[PDB]
C-alpha cells in the first residue's frame, strides 16, 4: 500500500538480497525501494522520520529529499544536509512538515546525506491530481504501475576505495533483478497487464549513478509527463533516463497475450542482457508464467529526442529569445581534475553550519556564506539563465536543480535553442563534449536551492553549488519550527563540533 500524506517514515538497517547477493542496507519503511508516499496536489505532507539507524558503516546520521517539490517557504524541510538542515541524529526524529500547492506528478524521495541513498534509502513520491488533464487516456493509475529503475552495488557506499572505478554490480527494476558478474537466476520482477487496458506507468529512476535506455519488447510507450511537466503526447520505443528523472508513459496492452522483456541497459556495469541481467517481465493476464521469449530490435525506430518534447500547457520561456536573454545570465565552468569536480574553480565541501541558518543568522551575502565560493545571490523576482557547457569526465552529467523546475533552452547533442516551447524539468543532462545545455527560471522561490550533478558519487566529490535566492526575504519567507531550529545542537553535540 502507499502511505501519506501524513506518515510515520522509520530509517533502519537490515539486510537484503536483491539479486542473491546478501549486503546490509539504510532501508525506509523496510523495504527496497522504500513504500511509496503519495497524496493529492495541494495536501500537506508530514512525513515523521524516525531514524533508527545502528550501523554506522552506512551512517548513522540521515536526512531526506523530496525530490522535485518546490518547498515554497517551506526551505528548511528540503533536507539536502548542511544546505537546509543538520541531519537527523540516531533515536531522533523530525516531522517534514510541507505543502505541495501547484504540483502533479512523479517525484522520489531519497537520503541527501553523503552518499547513503545509494545504501538503500531511496523510494517514490506521487502527487496525484483529481482533475488530471491526462486522465482520459489511460485506465490504470496506482502503485502497480510505478516502473523504479535502480543501480545496487555489493560494495558499501562509504567504504568504495579511493581511487578505483565505481560501478554497480546489478540493475533492479521494482526492487529485483540479477547481478553483473557471479550471475544468479534470482527472481526478476513482474509487471501485470490485463489486455485491452492502458495504463500510467511511472518510471522513476532512483539511480546513484548510470543512465538507462529503458524499452518494453514488442510495445512502444506514449510520454505524457516529464519530472513533474505534463507533456503533450509522445510515441517513443525507447527511453534514455537520467538519474533522478521520471517520465508517465501510456503503455497500451495491445500486443497477444503473453511475456515481454522489460529492459533497462545502464551506460556503465553489465552489458546486454546475458541471463537475464539488466531485465524485468511485463506479462498479461491469461500467459503462462514463464520467462518472456521476444527480442529487441537491433536498431530502435523512435527513441526519446528530448527536443522532441513539448508542455501540455502554454508554459513558454521566460527572458528574451537570445543566448543572455535574462536578467542574471549565468554561465557555469563546470570542470573536473584529480579526483574532485568544481563549479567556478571551486569544489564544494559541505559546511559546518547549514548556509539557510548562516543566513537566518545575519549573513545577508552570498559572499559572507559559507562555504566560500560555492553560495551564488540569485535576485527575486528576476529572469536567471544558466548554461551549463559539458566537458568534466565522468559524463554525462544530470544537473538538477532544488526548488524550481526549468525551461531547458538547449538540450544535449543538438546546438539549436528553443526559446518558445521547450520542455520544463528539474533534472536535465548536460550532454557531451561541446555542448551548451542551458535552463530558465525566474526567482519567485525565497532560500538556498542547491544546485549539483545528481549522479551522488560525483555530488560527494564536490560538483555542486548552492544558489541563494532572495537572501533579505529569506528568514521571513520560511519560518522555521523549533525541531528545525534543535537539529543542529543536537548533531553539533552528539559529533562533538
Ligand atoms: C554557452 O552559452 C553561453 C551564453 O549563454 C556562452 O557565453 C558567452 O561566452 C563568451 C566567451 O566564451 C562571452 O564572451 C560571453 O559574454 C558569454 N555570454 C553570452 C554571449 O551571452 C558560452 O560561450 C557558451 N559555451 C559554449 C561551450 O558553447
Ligand atoms: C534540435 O533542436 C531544435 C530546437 O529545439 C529543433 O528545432 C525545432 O524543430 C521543430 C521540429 O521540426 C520545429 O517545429 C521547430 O521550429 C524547431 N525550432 C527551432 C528553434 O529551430 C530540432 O528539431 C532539433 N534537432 C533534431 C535533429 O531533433
Ligand atoms: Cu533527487
Ligand atoms: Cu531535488
Ligand atoms: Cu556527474
Ligand atoms: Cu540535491
Amino acid at each position: 500500500a502507499q502511505i501519506g500524506p501524513v506518515t510515520d517514515l522509520h530509517i533502519t538497517n537490515a539486510n537484503i538480497s536483491p539479486d542473491g547477493f546478501s549486503r546490509p542496507a539504510v532501508l525506509a519503511g523496510g523495504t527496497f525501494p522504500g513504500p511509496t508516499i503519495a497524496g493529492n496536489t495541494g495536501d500537506n505532507f508530514q512525513i515523521t522520520v524516525f531514524n533508527d539507524l545502528t550501523d554506522p558503516s552506512m551512517l548513522t546520521d540521515t536526512s531526506i529529499h523530496w525530490h522535485g517539490l518546490f518547498q515554497k517557504g517551506t526551505n528548511w524541510a528540503d533536507g539536502p544536509a548542511f544546505v537546509t538542515q543538520c541531519p537527523i541524529i540516531t533515536g531522533q526524529s523530525f516531522d517534514y512538515n510541507f505543502n505541495v500547492p501547484g504540483q502533479a506528478g512523479t517525484f522520489w524521495y531519497h537520503s541527501h546525506l553523503s552518499t547513503q541513498y545509494c545504501d538503500g534509502l531511496r523510494g517514490p513520491f506521487v502527487v496525484y491530481d483529481p482533475n488530471d488533464p491526462n486522465a482520459s487516456l489511460y485506465d490504470v493509475d496506482d502503485d502497480t504501475t510505478i516502473i523504479t529503475l535502480a543501480d545496487w552495488y555489493h560494495t558499501l557506499a562509504q567504504q568504495e576505495p579511493i581511487g578505483a572505478a565505481i560501478t554497480a554490480d546489478a540493475t533492479l527494476i521494482n526492487g529485483l533483478g540479477r547481478s553483473f558478474t557471479n550471475t544468479t537466476a534470482s527472481p526478476l520482477s513482474v509487471i501485470t497487464v490485463q489486455s485491452g487496458k492502458r495504463y500510467r506507468m511511472r518510471l522513476v529512476s532512483i539511480s546513484c549513478d548510470p543512465n538507462y535506455l529503458f524499452s518494453i519488447d514488442g510495445h512502444d510507450m506514449t510520454i505524457i509527463e516529464v519530472d513533474g511537466v505534463n507533456s503533450q503526447q509522445l510515441t517513443v520505443d525507447q527511453i534514455q533516463i537520467f538519474a533522478a528523472q521520471r517520465y508517465s508513459f501510456v503503455l497500451n496492452a495491445n500486443q497477444p497475450v503473453g511475456n515481454y522483456w522489460i529492459r533497462a541497459q545502464p551506460n556503465s556495469g553489465g552489458q546486454g542482457f546475458d541471463g537475464g541481467i539488466n531485465s524485468a517481465i511485463l506479462r498479461y493476464e491469461g500467459a503462462t508464467v514463464e520467462d518472456p521469449t521476444t527480442t529487441a530490435p537491433t536498431t530502435f525506430s523512435n527513441p526519446l529526442v528530448e527536443t522532441d518534447l513539448h508542455p501540455l500547457a502554454d508554459l513558454g520561456v521566460p527572458g528574451q529569445p537570445f543566448r543572455g536573454g535574462a536578467d542574471d545570465p549565468l554561465v557555469l565552468n563546470l570542470a573536473f581534475a584529480n579526483g574532485r569536480f568544481s563549479i567556478d574553480g571551486v569544489s564544494f565541501v559541505p559546511p559546518t553550519v547549514p548556509v539557510l541558518l548562516q543566513i537566518l543568522s545575519g549573513a545577508q551575502n552570498a559572499q559572507d556564506l559559507l562555504p566560500a565560493g560555492s553560495v551564488i545571490s540569485l535576485p527575486s523576482n528576476s529572469v536567471i539563465e544558466v548554461a551549463l557547457p559539458a566537458g568534466a569526465a565522468g559524463g554525462p552529467h544530470p544537473f538538477h536543480l532544488h526548488g524550481h523546475n526549468f525551461a531547458v533552452v538547449q538540450s544535449a547533442n543538438n546546438a539549436t535553442p528553443n526559446y518558445v516551447n521547450p520542455i520544463w524539468r528539474d533534472t536535465v543532462s548536460i550532454g557531451g563534449t561541446g555542448d551548451n545545455v542551458t535552463i530558465r527560471f525566474t526567482t519567485n522561490n525565497p532560500g538556498p536551492w542547491f544546485l549539483h550533478c545528481h549522479i551522488d558519487w560525483h555530488l560527494e566529490a564536490g560538483f555542486a553549488i548552492v544558489f541563494a535566492e532572495d537572501i533579505p526575504d529569506t528568514a521571513s519567507a520560511n519560518p522555521v519550527p523549533q525541531a528545525w531550529s534543535d537539529l543542529c545542537p543536537a548533531y553539533d553535540q552528539a559529533h562533538n563540533i
